[PDB]
C-alpha cells in the first residue's frame, strides 16, 4: 500500500518525488507522488508550484484526498489567507491524521499565528508540533524558528505572558526572557543562560540551544 507513504514524513526533495513520477504506471501511485512533490515544494519556498500540481491531481482516494486537504490549509497559510487556512484545518479530523500529518497540521496553525503577529501562540502551535516529531533535523529546525518567534515578539508580550501552566512553554519564556535582559552585557548572559540551562535541565532547548545562541556562546570577538 504505497499511499501509506503519504503519512511519513517527506525527507527527499521534489525532484526526488517528480522523478519518481515519471516512473511510476499506476495512476494511483502518480498521485501519491504529486502529493509529496507538492508538500515538499512547500519547503523550497516554492508554493505557486506545489497549488499549481495539486490542481494536476486526477482521482484520489481517500487517503489522498486527507493528505490534500492538509496542503491546501498549508499553502493557504503560506499565502496569508489566515481565515481559510484555519476553516481547512478545521475540516480536518484530526484522530484520523498520522503523526507526521500532526505535524503538518500544528505547523501550519504556527504559520497562522505567526502572520497574525500572535508569537506566543504561534510558540504554543510548535510545542504541539513537536510532539510529532521524530526527525533530528525537523526537531531542531523547529527549535530555531521557535526561538526566532519569540526573539521577534514585543518585550512587553514577553514579560507579561502566561505559561499557561505549560511547562514547554516556561521554558521558552524564561529563556527569551534571559536573552532580552542580559544582551546588552555579554558576560552576565553566559551566566544567565548557564542558569536557565541547570534550572531547565531537560527543556527541548537545553538538549539542543537555538543556532543563535550556541553560535553567541561560540563566537569571541
Ligand atoms: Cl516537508
Amino acid at each position: 500500500n504505497f499511499t501509506q507513504t503519504l503519512q511519513k514524513d517527506a525527507n527527499a526533495s521534489s525532484e526526488f518525488y517528480i522523478n519518481k513520477l515519471g516512473q511510476t504506471q499506476e495512476l494511483e501511485d502518480q498521485q501519491t507522488y504529486k502529493l509529496l512533490a507538492a508538500r515538499v515544494l512547500i519547503r523550497e519556498n516554492k508554493v505557486e508550484q506545489s497549488a499549481a500540481l495539486l490542481r494536476e491531481l486526477g482521482e484520489l482516494n481517500d487517503a489522498q484526498k486527507l493528505d490534500r486537504a492538509l496542503i491546501e490549509a498549508r499553502i493557504s497559510a503560506a499565502k496569508n489567507a489566515n481565515e481559510v487556512a484555519q476553516n481547512q484545518l478545521r475540516a480536518l479530523d484530526l484522530n484520523k491524521l498520522s503523526p507526521s500529518q500532526k505535524s503538518r497540521y500544528y505547523e501550519t496553525l504556527a504559520i497562522v499565528a505567526e502572520n497574525r503577529k500572535d508569537m506566543i501562540e504561534a510558540v504554543k502551535a510548535r510545542i504541539e508540533m513537536d510532539k510529532n516529531l521524530t526527525d533530528v533535523q525537523r526537531h531542531q529546525d523547529n527549535i530555531d524558528k521557535t526561538w526566532a518567534l519569540l526573539r521577534s515578539a514585543n518585550t512587553g508580550v514577553i514579560n507579561n505572558a502566561s505559561d499557561e501552566g505549560n511547562a514547554a512553554l516556561g521554558g521558552w519564556l524564561t529563556l527569551i526572557k534571559a536573552y532580552n535582559d542580559y544582551i546588552r552585557q555579554p558576560v552576565q548572559l553566559s551566566q544567565a543562560l548557564q542558569s536557565w540551562k541547570n534550572a531547565y535541565p531537560n527543556h527541548a532547548a537545553a538538549t539542543l540551544f537555538p543556532k543563535e545562541l550556541l553560535t553567541l556562546l561560540n563566537f569571541q570577538q
